[PDB]
């Protein structure tokens, strides 16, 4: 099937639905992404309107194309490696202290450019950084802007207002404290958000993870209550201090707190010297002959 001029439409990847497709006239695979015309939640343009306005950053996926065709809208990307999910899963759920500061740092500098063009992201999780391919393999990209809003105006830079009693929109595994209290989101919320994604690759789980329940709220209720019980030097016992230094200095910051990004990457840094690590970015997965 023709998508645009010059993409081949493939099959499936996964995830509306993603699809393996061909540049024809580049000679490259792309990803596309499809939506219905017809949808009880319109989604791709307004995300599409997102990715735009993030392109040029570090890790960053390119936008090749969008437009509609026939029965759909279509956004076509650069294609893309596997997640630090499928990574993770491929590696028994099991990263080595070097592999997790080396995707620290990169982490860190992708929120922080995505918070430079006045937005959140909202969904940090292992599965919304995607490594790249080829040249591009030692590169860790964000994806997934569809729970993305604007925490400060364009122009005047307005914080957004503290708004309180909200619904959980996201990934109850890696939201924050104050993301359970019902909250607005910030800056904080994304990098806190990012410290529990980090100490998940170190422990394979988290301790809220897997809680039983009856119910959806019931099982929301338990996660809240059983992260607001574990302090966190429990949550980051046996691992580098800077793991539970990283998460107390996020839970410290200000609903409209700028983040010292560069004191966050800093930390993680010092102590990469300290193990007498090298940044040559060979991670776990790029020694598996
Ligand atoms: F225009 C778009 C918008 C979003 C996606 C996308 N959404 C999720 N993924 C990761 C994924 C998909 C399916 N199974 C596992 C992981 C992609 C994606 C996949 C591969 N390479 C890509 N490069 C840019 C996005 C993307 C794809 C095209």
């Amino acid at each position: 099937l023709r998508v645009g001029n010059r993409y081949r439409l493939g099959r499936k990847i996964g995830s509306g639905d993603i699809y393996l497709g061909t540049d024809i006239a580049a000679g490259e695979e792309v990803a596309i992404k499809l939506e219905c015309v017809k949808t009880k939640h319109p989604q791709l343009h307004i995300e599409s309107k997102i990715y735009k306005m993030m392109q040029g950053g570090v890790g960053i996926p390119t936008i090749r194309w969008c437009g509609a065709e026939g029965d759909y809208n279509v956004m076509v990307m650069e294609l893309l490696g596997p997640s630090l999910e499928d990574l993770f899963n491929f590696c028994s759920r099991k990263f080595s202290l070097k592999t997790v500061l080396l995707l620290a740092d990169q982490m860190i500098s992708r929120i922080e450019y995505i918070h430079s063009k006045n937005f959140i992201h909202r969904d940090v999780k292992p599965d919304n950084f995607l490594m790249g391919l080829g040249k591009k393999g030692n590169l860790v990209y964000i994806i997934d802007f569809g729970l993305a809003k604007k925490y400060r105006d364009a122009r005047t830079h307005q914080h957004i207002p503290y708004r309180e009693n909200k619904n959980l929109t996201g990934t109850a595994r890696y939201a924050s404290i104050n993301t359970h209290l019902g909250i607005e989101q910030s800056r904080r919320d994304d990098l806190e958000s990012l410290g529990y994604v980090l100490m998940y690759f170190n422990l394979g789980s988290l301790p809220w993870q897997g809680l039983k329940a009856a119910t959806k709220r019931q099982k929301y209720e338990r996660i809240s209550e059983k992260k607001m019980s574990t302090p966190i030097e429990v949550l980051c016992k046996g691992y580098p201090s800077e793991f539970a230094t990283y998460l107390n200095f996020c839970r410290s910051l200000r609903f409209d707190d700028k983040p010292d990004y560069s004191y966050l990457r800093q930390l993680f840094r010092n102590l990469f010297h300290r193990q007498g690590f090298s940044y040559d970015y060979v991670f776990d997965w790029n020694m598996l002959k």
